[PDB]
């Protein structure tokens, strides 16, 4: 029989349940009363006594809606048809709703009591007894003023909303029906999204962005939406380049005006705390509140809400919400994650391709890469960010295994991919796409070492590996570690080879067959760069035998033996190099 009503400190909004931490950021204190109606008597076990029922017109002021009571007192005809025959349901306006009415509009309720005032509280009434039982989300209630329809809502969280107006009191029992206590006085709901929008002067520049659209048709037709309406001095905050190349192009275009739109009808005092909403572009929004401001994504630029219409709910707010399909990759990569990278690519004239329309995908680092030093601006910096800057734009989670991506300066670069990472040539997918309309960000892990010859080459050209060129010649196995193929060598040191046991190394030189076997031995028969090692791979060895490929602790090991130097790129495979020779 007991109840609990829990209040934010410092407020006047109180949520009357039945027996949460914080609410929009504040703390809460509870305190118990027990449920309207009911008594404490003179002790006895915890309220014991229920009070009776009274009419319709009593029963308002038994709920504390007084002002409601006064205001139907002073029509001279809708107080008797209250305590008279028939089943209702009022949803009553608490006090504190009339005294937040404006002064204009309260005025002109008051001035004319027998015609606007009663029309007023008709409204608020139905004409049948209905209580939060018969309440479902989305369904339409039929006033007694004019056949208009009353919007209710009933949220996952179990508040109710009556057009908008958070249910404060439910359900007391009158004897001719029942009484709901509300928190906003409500008014009939006459147009529908699209007829707000062409008439306030606020949204002239959303109504024409509507228009150039086509979306006029879908705001103008059934079903519950949410309009995260931008005002056009939330289109003035973008500046003119940036704006009008949006708006020009119909893709970018339908993509912004869909990043506005929600699929369901939600309203300002069902959101206590952080919801996840997805767009109809495809982006999920944070959706909170902080007071009794509305927030997206933590940002109180909400500045009129609850502005109601017949197929939903408009919010006004105050930034263009511009979703990543519609930027340019500069737009969408200088204030991020790739920050340093997108600085580098800019200095070094590189620009041009991330600021406009040019269909591109783009291999920009991660800004932990640059924390140590960031390479000077010259020749070689400028040719090799040429290089992470790929024809046409991409999705990673399309890429196959032996793609070939050309860049813009003439490379053609490798796509690995493994079974928990992607990898181009050395350096791999870090974070998640970012597609914007012309042009794509990938993020990577490592500034990428593109090929410059030969395993061969990386072998001759590195004198750590004379030893191993000599065994390579001496086991006839130079001819084909040159020409096309993709290959895992694991080439040990000069001083590998002079640590060689007796035993091992009179197997190296005394068959050539058997040089060759150990060699072969040491060649994996795919690619694998030490971005695609997960805890453990098996690894064909041209030898035939499986090679066992560990990284932990960010060091590569072969059969529990260290890479010394992994991912030395080569066109025809990948170089680690190794501390030791590897036996059978």
């Amino acid at each position: 029989n007991v109840c609990a009503v829990q209040k934010v400190i410092g407020t006047n909004r109180k949520y009357f349940t039945n027996c949460q931490r914080k609410i929009c950021g504040k703390s809460t204190v509870i305190s118990y009363e027990c449920c309207p109606g009911y008594e404490k008597v003179p002790g006895e076990k915890g309220c014991p006594a229920a009070l009776p029922l009274s009419n319709l017109y009593e029963t308002l002021g038994v709920v504390g809606s007084t002002t409601t009571q006064l205001y139907t007192d002073h029509t001279e005809k809708l107080r008797p048809e209250m305590e008279g025959p028939g089943s209702f349901t009022i949803f009553a306006p608490s006090n504190e709703a009339w005294a937040s009415l404006p002064a204009e509009v309260l005025d002109s309720l008051v001035s004319n009591v027998n015609i606007e005032l009663l029309n007023a509280l008709r409204y608020h009434m139905v004409g049948r007894r209905v209580l939060t039982d018969e309440l479902k989300h989305g369904m339409t209630l039929t006033s007694m003023y004019q056949n208009s329809n009353i919007q209710i809502h009933h949220y996952p969280n179990g508040i109710v909303t009556v057009n908008c107006a958070r249910l404060l009191k439910a359900d007391h029992h009158a004897t001719n029906g029942v009484v709901h206590l509300i928190d906003k006085v409500i008014s009939t709901i006459t147009n529908n999204i699209q007829q707000i929008i062409e008439i306030e002067d606020t949204f002239e520049t959303l109504r024409a962005a509507v228009a150039a659209s086509g979306l006029n048709t879908m705001l103008e037709g059934n079903g519950q939406y949410t309009l995260l309406a931008p005002t056009n001095e939330a289109f003035e905050k973008i500046p003119s380049e940036t704006l009008n190349r949006i708006l020009g192009d119909p893709e970018a275009l339908r993509d912004l005006l869909n990043n506005h739109i929600l699929k369901s009808a939600m309203c300002a005092e069902a959101i206590v705390a952080g919801l996840s909403v997805e767009t109809l572009e495809g982006t999920t929004l944070e959706v909170g509140c902080s007071g009794d401001m509305l927030t997206i994504n933590g940002k109180a630029i909400i500045s009129n809400k609850d502005i109601l219409a017949t197929n939903g709910v408009i919010h006004y707010i105050d930034e263009l919400l511009i979703p990543d399909s519609a930027k340019t990759l500069f737009e969408l990569a200088a204030e991020s994650d790739v920050s340093t990278a997108i600085d580098l690519f800019r200095q070094a004239g590189l620009g041009n391709h991330l600021s406009g329309s040019e269909r591109l995908t783009l291999l920009a680092p991660l800004n932990s890469v640059f924390k140590d030093g960031t390479p000077p601006i010259d020749a070689h910096t400028r040719n090799l960010l040429r290089n992470h800057i790929i024809k046409d734009q991409l999705a990673s989670k399309y890429l196959y295994h032996g793609q070939t991506l050309e860049t813009l300066g003439g490379k053609k670069l490798r796509v690995f991919v493994y079974r928990n990472s992607l990898c181009i040539e050395n350096s791999c997918i870090a974070a998640h796409d970012k597609r914007g309309r012309y042009g794509t960000l990938f993020t990577m892990d490592r500034v990428l070492t593109p090929p410059m010859g030969t395993v061969m080459d990386v072998l001759k050209g590195d004198n750590r590996f004379s030893m191993l060129v000599a065994a390579i010649q001496s086991a006839g196995l130079t001819e084909t570690l040159n020409r096309e193929g993709v290959y895992t060598v694991f080439a040990p040191t000069n001083e590998a080879f002079r640590a060689l046991p007796p035993r091992e190394r009179s197997r190296l030189l005394g068959d050539a067959k058997e040089l060759a076997n150990i060699l072969k031995y040491h060649i994996g028969d795919e690619i694998l760069v030490s971005g695609g090692i997960g805890a453990l791979v098996r690894l064909k060895s041209l030898q035939g035998d499986k090679l066992e490929v560990s990284l932990k602790n960010n060091v590569v090991s072969v059969n529990k033996e260290p890479v010394a130097e992994p991912d030395i790129m080569a066109t025809n495979g990948v170089v680690h190099v190794i501390t030791n020779v590897l036996h059978h």
